[PDB]
């Protein structure tokens, strides 16, 4: 007894009824007819959609174990092979994630904290921006280099110089693969596997980049193996290699070189383009809202000053900036459909029964835009996370990282990168628009797995 939904056509399901360019819009329209929980078919594949806070919470949190599975696809299994953290399930997922979470703690990988790595990067970032000489530029590239380098310093210990060719090509490959995987065409191909044959060049391009990135990570890990100091872990790779030694006797161990390469790649995949996009969107919203930027820079002046680089301790004394960062994530709505889940067993949800392995879609965007929790949800307003006295007001509806047992495995790092990159940038620069601010639109242009802000130019004027 699956939840009701639009009547599917024999082979293509409800595909012709949904806009592949803005699936969330189609799902939202369906919730107005069928309610908070409904079933749609993409080809022969059923997908139960959860719309609204009550439905999303009950699924991801109150029935967390049952809803902790990762909804997989033919393309995912072909790229990852079920290795790593993003696309794995069962025992492998639990072990790799548990380890990943503990080593991604601020001091979970040695004497050097993750925060110190992000601060060094925030510093290198402001220096690259100074080289633009306050002239108009598309910040896309420079803003993408920082989060990528953060992951690099987290897994390879040392960051790369921005001019390093190995860094440049490594970044271009992840960029190429991101663009292909962000296309509405992958939705069609995942549900109609035969159509993948209609894209030989793209298929080969993706496979090639994954192969090259794989061998690169493997060359890096071999370097770590021949210089490992068990008492002094330098990064993520050292920690994994140390765990592998402790599990050397057990042959049914998930901690092997195969899962290590996949996990490192996954951190890059899940942590580079997502943070980069939020950083771009953030600067766009700050550019468009001068009044908001001013109050943030004022709070920075008061709590941090002009002679010291910001740090995470400062966030506790900067409620407005915290509210701004939260509002940037709520408004930007990066992953509107969330990442697909799958129930681990036959699950009972209210008066419905969802069979094992069925794909789950918890609409994060429907929570982020709840019109009661956030009056006027389509307006960017830091007040949505501020109380009557200007203090930070937390929200149960703040789910940009999803919720439950599968919530973003790098949420702390993500929030840290956002707070630090934005405060360090605004401490050293003012944001100038080329044209009039009225002409600047902030509505997301594309919505296919990852919502992207419109293209824009900006001038970084040193304070
Ligand atoms: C502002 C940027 C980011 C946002 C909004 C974000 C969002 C999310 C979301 C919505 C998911 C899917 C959760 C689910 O399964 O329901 C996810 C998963 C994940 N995130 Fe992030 N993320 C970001 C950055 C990071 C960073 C910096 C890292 C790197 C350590 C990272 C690592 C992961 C991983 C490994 C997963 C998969 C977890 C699993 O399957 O168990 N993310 N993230
Ligand atoms: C930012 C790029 O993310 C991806 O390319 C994803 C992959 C490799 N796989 C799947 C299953 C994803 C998806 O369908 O998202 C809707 C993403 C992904 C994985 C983990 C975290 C995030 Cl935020 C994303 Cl977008
Ligand atoms: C080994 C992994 C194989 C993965 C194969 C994935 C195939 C995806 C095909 C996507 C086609 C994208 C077309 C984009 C068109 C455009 O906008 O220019």
């Amino acid at each position: 007894k699956l939840p009701p939904g639009p009547t599917p056509l024999p082979i293509i399901g409800n595909m012709l009824q949904i806009d592949v360019k803005d699936i969330c819009k189609s799902f939202t329209n369906f919730s107005k007819v069928y309610g908070p929980v409904f079933t749609v078919y993409f080809g022969m594949n059923p997908i139960v959609v959860f719309h609204g806070y009550e439905a999303v919470k009950e699924a991801l949190i109150d029935n967390g174990e049952e809803f902790s599975g990762r909804g997989n696809s033919p393309i995912s299994q072909r790229i990852t092979k079920g290795l790593g953290i993003i696309s794995s399930n069962g025992k492998r997922w639990k072990e790799i994630r548990r380890f990943s979470l503990t080593t991604l703690r601020n001091f979970g990988m040695g004497k050097r904290s993750i925060e110190d790595r992000v601060q060094e990067e925030a510093h290198c970032l402001v220096e690259e921006l100074r080289k633009t000489k306050a002239s108009p530029c598309d910040p896309t590239f420079i803003l993408g280099c920082a989060p990528c380098n953060v992951i690099c310093s987290v897994v390879f210990q040392k960051r790369f110089d921005y001019k390093d060719q190995n860094f440049l090509t490594l970044m271009k490959r992840f960029n190429e693969n991101f663009r292909i995987l962000n296309s509405p065409w992958i939705q069609v191909c995942n549900n109609f596997p035969l159509l993948i044959d209609c894209f030989p060049g793209t298929h080969n391009k993706v496979l090639k980049n994954v192969a090259l990135t794989r061998s690169y990570i493997r060359e890096k890990v071999k370097e770590h193996q021949a210089s490992l100091d068990v008492n002094n872990p330098r990064d993520f790779i050292d920690c994994f290699l140390i765990k592998m030694e402790q599990e050397k006797d057990n042959q049914k161990s998930e901690f092997n070189i195969e899962n290590l390469v996949g996990t490192v790649a996954d951190l890059f995949v899940a942590g580079t383009e997502t943070t980069s996009t939020t950083l771009r969107y953030g600067l766009l919203l700050l550019l468009k809202h001068p009044e908001v930027t001013a109050k943030v820079q004022e709070e920075i002046d008061h709590v941090i000053g002009r002679h010291r680089s910001p740090c995470m301790q400062d966030r506790s004394h900067m409620p407005y900036t915290d509210a701004v960062v939260h509002e940037i994530q709520r408004y930007s709505d990066l992953v509107p459909t969330g990442v697909p889940h799958a129930v681990t067993t036959d699950t009972k949800f209210r008066n419905y029964l969802i069979p094992k392995g069925t794909t789950i879609m918890a609409l994060l965007t429907s929570v982020l835009h709840d019109d009661k929790e956030f009056p006027n949800p389509n307006i960017f307003d830091p007040g949505h996370f501020l109380d009557k006295n200007g203090n930070f007001k937390k929200s149960d509806y703040f789910m940009p990282f999803s919720a439950g047992k599968r919530i973003c495995a790098g949420e702390g790092l993500a929030r840290m990168e956002l707070f630090l990159f934005l405060t360090t940038i605004l401490q050293n620069f003012n944001l100038k628009s080329v044209d009039d601010l009225k002409n600047l639109n902030t509505t997301a242009v594309t919505k296919g797995i990852v919502s992207l802000p419109p293209s824009y130019q900006i001038c970084f004027i040193p304070v």
